């Protein structure tokens, strides 16, 4: 686009910047870092799914922190998938980027089962994860819906995309570019 539109996306940030940067929403990298990202993603989304390792790298980095946007909009398995994510987190949220990044980097559509071949592989137990579902519905049913409302007034249409500071990426973003602004804010 251009700078005017920037501008707008700029004044948008900061009216919703209480969400956007909302702190009860799992995160990576250093809390206590200025420089904040805030990743909106899908996990059955193909682009959401190549940028894994992007997101990864960026992290690791150690620059700044990283908010994960669990934003289901392709249906049944990707809000499974999302649910599923969140459930884990509120169990232990060490274990949130692996969930994350293994659904990420599952291939086909999710199912039941394959969403507990992802709980088992990273060290959860089944019980564990079952009871965290239920306890937490309503919170994290919570979290989705606000999540969607953001997606749905910063007004993108679509995932994945990516806040830093007062921009907003959208797409299959290059790492360089991204890294190049993390940079100029640090």
């Amino acid at each position: 686009s251009n700078a005017a539109r920037d501008n707008v996306t700029k004044s948008k940030i900061s009216q919703y910047k209480d969400q956007i940067f909302d702190l009860t929403y799992p995160y990576s990298g250093n809390e206590n870092s200025s420089v904040i990202a805030v990743g909106f993603l899908d996990y059955s989304c193909g682009h959401c799914k190549a940028i894994k390792n992007d997101i990864k790298q960026l992290i690791n980095d150690g620059k700044i922190k990283y908010i994960f946007r669990d934003a289901p909009i392709l249906g049944n398995a990707s809000l499974k998938a999302a649910k599923s994510a969140l459930a884990v987190y509120f169990l232990d949220k060490e274990k949130y980027f692996d969930f994350h990044h293994a659904a990420l980097s599952h291939k086909g559509e999710f199912s039941d089962e394959s969403i507990l071949d992802i709980v088992k592989n990273i060290g959860i137990d089944e019980d564990d994860f079952n009871d965290s579902i239920k306890d937490n519905a309503d919170k994290i049913e919570q979290m989705i819906n606000n999540s969607r409302l953001l997606v749905r007034d910063l007004g993108v249409g679509g995932t994945p995309f990516l806040i830093i500071g007062d921009s907003l990426f959208v797409g299959a973003t290059d790492l360089n570019v991204l890294r190049k602004k993390v940079d100029e804010l640090s």
